[PDB]
């Protein structure tokens, strides 16, 4: 007979976050923004197998791009059969450049995290048998297996975070800070403790699609087989909020535009600095723990402060960006900070920005 729904334990801010990051509208919006045909690929129909077939088709395309084999056209057509796209019921375009191939890999990585959020929400048999259920938002929070604590104005780190955001965000249209949560994804702790000898820790921005926030809270920042970009197959961070905010896909809610950004503690250790793009990188050179694509600018190092997190000092930039004359000819306007092991980052904060 009828189960009791227990009252929600969550504060309003956290309720809104959990509503947003599991929202079916949000997920379908994201799919439409990536040109996917949501009518032929509904959320409940997404499968790991379908996604795996999509990567196989792109793998075949990539081989063709590097025979008497199938044309890029034919191979593209196969991809589009496996992963339905919407282009106003015109033909979808051929995947015939490295840039576009990577764009499709990135779409599929986002889609794989949407599928993860759907799988996560599957109702277990224990939940079918208990006579009282948590409020749906408590249930969704619990699935993350990630502790979130909303911070108020006088948490020790609050002003330091706000200063990082303000001093390194866009000069004309800085994102407006609404909330900060401390993030404790346990199961990150053990692997991150591995690098406690490794110095040079920095708190760095990671901006993303709203649609991958649940996945990240569940599994941490990840390097996937088809990950790539201007500095290769790693996890990308920025020291300038404005660089990371470029990757934030927010969603219109009422009269404003809501977005989420992370701050991670990154054990950078011995840095290798580059000044030109290298998409082929899969690790730092021998003897180095990270790769920094150095920008024309950097938050003024003289203003760096520190936080203490789990008894370690973590550098937090507090300065506006200034020119770095040694990197004035860099192919990078702003720095990209790369690690190539998922263990070298721990999620620390999540921010809601408008
Ligand atoms: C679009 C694919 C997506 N990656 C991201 O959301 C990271 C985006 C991002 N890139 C950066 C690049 C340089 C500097 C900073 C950033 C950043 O803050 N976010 C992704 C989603 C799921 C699984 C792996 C990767």
């Amino acid at each position: 007979s009828m189960k009791r729904v227990q009252p929600c334990s969550l504060d309003p801010a956290t309720q809104k976050l959990i509503t947003n990051i599991f929202s079916k509208e949000m997920f379908k919006n994201t799919m439409a923004l990536m040109d996917l045909d949501v009518k032929k690929m509904p959320l409940g129909k997404l499968s790991k197998q379908q996604i795996a077939r999509g990567f196989e088709a792109l793998e075949a395309l990539e081989e063709a791009l590097k025979d008497g084999g199938q044309s890029l056209e034919e191979l593209s057509s196969h991809f589009y059969t496996v992963i339905p796209h919407n282009f106003g019921h015109s033909q979808p375009p051929p995947i015939n450049s490295p840039e576009l191939l990577q764009a499709k890999k990135d779409m599929l990585l986002v889609l794989a995290d949407i599928e993860l959020a759907q799988a996560l929400q599957a109702v277990s048999e224990q939940e079918k048998t208990v006579e009282e259920v948590p409020h749906p938002l408590d249930r969704d929070y619990q699935l993350l297996k990630c502790q979130l604590q909303l911070l108020d104005s006088g948490a020790p780190e609050y002003k330091v975070i706000q200063t990082y955001l303000e001093q390194t965000g866009s000069n004309h249209r800085c994102p407006t800070l609404q909330h900060i949560w401390k993030v404790n994804q346990e199961g990150e702790e053990d692997r991150f403790q591995a690098h406690s000898k490794l110095g040079n820790r920095k708190l760095l921005w990671h901006g993303t699609n709203m649609a991958v926030v649940a996945a990240i809270l569940t599994s941490g920042l990840r390097i996937m087989p088809h990950s790539g970009g201007r500095v290769g197959k790693g996890i990308y961070f920025a020291s300038e909020n404005s660089k990371s905010a470029g990757y934030v896909i927010g969603m219109k809610c009422g009269a404003h535009h809501v977005g989420y950004m992370f701050l991670g503690e990154v054990a950078l250790g011995r840095e290798h600095h580059i000044n030109t793009d290298n998409p082929s990188l899969k690790s730092p050179p021998p003897g180095f723990d990270s790769v920094i694509a150095r920008g024309h600018t950097e938050p003024d190092p003289t203003q760096d402060t520190e936080l203490e997190l789990d008894g370690q000092q973590v550098v937090v930039p507090q300065g506006q960006p200034v020119p770095c004359p040694e990197f004035s000819s860099s192919t990078f306007s702003q720095s990209e900070y790369l690690i190539y092991q998922e263990s070298q980052c721990r999620l620390r904060y999540l921010l809601e920005v408008h």
